[PDB]
């Protein structure tokens, strides 16, 4: 019982690169998963700079709830982000995985996220907390984990390159040749 072979749609989900990019990787993840945060600070730079940057590549990240309440408070602000202010999305996002304590118990509040849309975004720290407790984005949410079950994701982060599952998110190898092959494909 595996993430299922096939290409995830990224339609309506933050987008990174070229839109003609040949080779679409996406991530599902989620912000308060210690392993996706190894991603986004030691894997996901390289797929930047080797592939992004040069147009090879288009990244995509869906969110996934695994870890409780404050993954979908996340996942909320992560959405409104999004919407209101795409050009600083990535950003945030960044920003977000780079708060993830160390530490087991509950970190996520409105009270973070507004302080990250305020360093980050065009977005105003108070619209975004209206919004986390009015759950304005949860249809977004909702669409996320659809889309999750739909492709069997077991264990965040779960990476895609085109149709292919990397066995082992934090094998910079395997991505690689893995995007290679597919950019060869292409
Ligand atoms: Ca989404």
């Amino acid at each position: 019982n595996d993430a299922v072979s096939g290409q995830p749609s990224i339609k309506g989900q933050p987008v990174l690169g070229k839109d003609d990019a040949p080779v679409t990787v996406v991530e599902f993840g989620d912000y308060k998963c210690p392993s996706c945060k190894v991603f986004n600070s030691d894997i996901f730079p390289k797929i930047q700079k080797d592939f992004i940057d040069k147009g090879d590549v288009k990244f995509s990240f869906v969110n996934v709830m695994f870890h409780g309440k404050g993954s979908r408070l996340a996942a909320l602000a992560s959405e409104e982000v999004w919407k209101e202010d795409p050009d600083s999305f990535w950003d945030f996002h960044e920003k977000l995985f780079e708060k993830q304590p160390d530490t087991e118990q509950e970190w996520v509040t409105p009270g973070l996220l507004g302080d990250l849309a305020k360093s980050t975004t065009k977005i105003k720290p108070e619209t975004l907390k209206e919004n986390l407790d009015k759950e304005t984005f949860a249809s977004q949410v909702e669409k996320d984990s659809d889309l999750n079950q739909k492709m069997n994701i077991q264990a965040t982060p779960t990476i895609y390159v085109n149709d292919k599952v990397i066995k082992n998110f934090a094998d910079y190898d395997e991505i690689k040749e893995t995007i290679e092959k597919e950019l060869k494909g292409k």
